């Protein structure tokens, strides 16, 4: 059955890729190779130009991303050549260098080795490549409590955080054939942060918050013709509403709401006084102000949307359904304000795509 | 088949009603007695405990209703013995005036007799019982575009608005045996209207924003155990959002989020100044002021998501599944600030329950 399913999944995929690459008269032969070639080896190769076509379709059918307009223009790194810890090590850094691009973000996503027989060859720890560090001992909460189990188990395997609210997690991953993942410390000069300042409000800055540049995502699989890359970190520039109404706002995240309240000069004792929702503005107009100020990529949820509507056009007129998860899609401030709000989006699921897996630590 | 539904949804309905109850020993008896009425009559009359009970419950199950905690308190008033166009009209009348209860708004719903053969024997044409015309002429808008043809409908039977930006449409209703629906003035002493000013911001004021105090819904069926109430409108009180970040907000509805802008002297300019967020959020804190300054209820989306999670409780103490659409649940503003954002709701159908149906006009 194993096989079978891959063989369907290939024939699926060779068939739509080299339609779009105007390749469909190859299919057939190519189709043959790969036959023969899960025959005896129990699976099949990509070639480069699949695997990144592969890589831009799975993002193209990514029902939660707004970002989609853009995915024609994805960086595909092939890393399926790596086979040691110190190469796995040096393309994560490379990635974090080549995406990071001084501030101009160029959106990437890094291949490492597929699963063989669900055997996974690479195995990466981290949610994300760069993200800090999250503590809660006695009471007492430091940094990022979405981090705070992976951050547990980097302590249990000998690193050690200072404690601050931004610590960054070193890269942590596991080998084929290894009990135990390895760690390293992520060099400085490569993390690029942002500190969070407010275009006219002087006391902003009393807060010391600041937020990483990149967004690398590192623990969802990429599934290309039946073939599973579960080791593939991809990352883009951040839509504004990420860092100002989630990391930094939700009550389960850094919970800043109140303290932006305070040096905003508002009281945040009354529902109606509709405080979350002032606070909120305020503090995402200062993460996008930040960012620009920076020289930083980033967009906001008003331009993203306008983004995503050409998307939707784009794939009109070529013919090709489009699909989306409309609660993902909406922005988590002013959504009605957005062109998404008012539509309605087929969820289902089409392949190539991006999907979430299990953590081993919990 | 159409008795056999009946029937059905009858004994389903009155089983349940009467466990709520307390008197679930008399439903055979009762279902007996439906069951001969169905019959003889082709249908059946409840009684006024049912009727008064199975509105209730319409309520509990409104899977898109933020407002459901105080489902049981509903003030159900049983008009199924009107037979005159006059008796009809004075009973609009009558709800508007009970349920405004001088700015102490009482939740209502005053039901008329049901469908019979499906044949209605009264069909309101109105969405609301208070709404604002529209108008759209030669490039010219005038008004609630939402409400452009159903006033050019009311304007084809012989009514004539003033072509304020706020004219109040006529009732108007069609009995069973009329071709044409008669229509009459609201008496202005009946309709609260609530100017909107902002506690901080004296300029507001020059916009010249009204809203109306009280949403009484109007074209929607009350179904209860297999019977159509096609004609039983129903009211709350507003919660802010509604008319701050829909009904004044939207392109498509009064568009004045750039005019707001522009009083609270900011650019309107650049999508990443989040002007429109900024704009929103005062435009909807003036709505609360203003409400809650002239005395007429209100509720802000805070304080109803967590009576919200308050009815979700409730319905868990009580061993109720608890339905809901997540879309609609959300506030249109800051919806990521309440716990409704990061749940998932069973969006079933659960009868008795109200639903959409055609208007006449189009
Ligand atoms: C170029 C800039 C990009 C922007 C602004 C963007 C924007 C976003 C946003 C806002 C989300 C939702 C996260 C949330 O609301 O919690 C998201 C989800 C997602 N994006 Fe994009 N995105 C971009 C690039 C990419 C790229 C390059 C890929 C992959 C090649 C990608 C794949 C996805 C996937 C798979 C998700 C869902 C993640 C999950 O389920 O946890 N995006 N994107
Ligand atoms: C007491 C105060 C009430 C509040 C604050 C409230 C709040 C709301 C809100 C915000 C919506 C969504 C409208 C939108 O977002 O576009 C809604 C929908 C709804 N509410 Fe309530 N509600 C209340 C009372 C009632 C009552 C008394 C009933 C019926 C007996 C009711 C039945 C519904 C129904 C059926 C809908 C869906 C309407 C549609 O599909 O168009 N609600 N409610
Ligand atoms: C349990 C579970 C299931 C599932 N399917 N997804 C998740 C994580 C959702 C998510 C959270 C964050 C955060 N913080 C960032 C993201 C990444 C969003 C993103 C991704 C990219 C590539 C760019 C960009 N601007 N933003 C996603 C959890
Ligand atoms: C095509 C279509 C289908 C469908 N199911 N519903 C609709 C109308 C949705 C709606 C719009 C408005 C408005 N304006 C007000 C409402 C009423 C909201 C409401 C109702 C009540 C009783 C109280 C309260 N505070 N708010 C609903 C259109
Ligand atoms: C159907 C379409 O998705 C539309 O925008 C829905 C979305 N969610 C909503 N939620 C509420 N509360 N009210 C609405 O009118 C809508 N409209
Ligand atoms: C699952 C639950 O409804 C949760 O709040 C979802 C809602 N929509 C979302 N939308 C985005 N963009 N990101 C999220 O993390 C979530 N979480
Ligand atoms: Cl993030
Ligand atoms: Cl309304």
């Amino acid at each position: 059955e194993e096989k079978e399913i891959l063989w369907n999944e290939a024939k699926a995929f060779i068939a739509a890729c080299y339609q779009e690459l105007g390749k469909a008269a190859e299919v057939k032969d190519r189709l043959a190779d790969i036959k023969s070639e899960i025959d005896l080896t129990g699976s099949y190769v990509h070639t480069k130009e699949e695997l990144e076509h592969g890589a831009k379709m799975a993002w193209r059918n990514s029902n939660r991303c707004i970002g989609r307009l853009f995915w024609n223009s994805l960086n595909v790194i092939d890393r399926r050549d790596v086979r040691t810890k110190e190469e796995v090590r040096d393309a994560l850094f490379h990635h974090i260098e080549t995406a990071t691009n001084n501030g101009k973000i160029r959106p990437t996503i890094t291949i490492f080795p597929p699963e063989e027989k669900g055997e996974k060859q690479v195995e990466i720890w981290n949610h994300q490549l760069i993200r800090y560090a999250g503590y809660e001992s006695d009471g007492e909460r430091i940094g990022d409590p979405a981090s705070c189990s992976l951050t547990a188990a980097c302590e249990e395997l000998g690193w050690r955080g200072e404690r601050t609210d931004f610590d960054l997690l070193p890269l942590i991953f596991r080998m084929k054939g290894d009990e135990q993942p390895v760690w390293y410390e992520l060099p400085r000069s490569l993390v690029i942060e942002v500190p969070i300042t407010h275009p006219d409000i002087e006391a902003f800055s009393d807060l010391e918050l600041k937020w990483y540049g990149v967004p690398i995502i590192s623990d969802m699989k990429l599934e290309v013709g039946g073939i599973h890359y579960n080791a593939a970190p991809f990352n883009g520039w951040y839509m504004g509403t990420e860092i100002g109404a989630r990391n930094l706002a939700d009550e389960k995240r850094y919970d800043k709401l109140k303290k932006v309240a305070s040096v905003i000069g508002i009281a945040a004792d009354y529902n109606t006084d509709l405080w979350k929702d002032q606070a909120l503005v305020e503090l995402n107009k200062a993460v996008l102000h930040s960012y620009k100020k920076q020289g930083v990529s980033i967009v906001d949820h008003h331009t993203a949307a306008s983004q995503f509507k050409r998307f939707e056009e784009q794939a009109e007129e070529a013919g090709r359904k489009l699909t989306g998860d409309w609660t993902w899609l909406i922005p988590p401030i002013s959504p009605a304000a957005t062109h998404i709000f008012h539509r309605s989006y087929d969820n289902s699921i089409v392949k190539p795509n991006y999907f979430y897996q299990d953590k081993p630590y919990e």
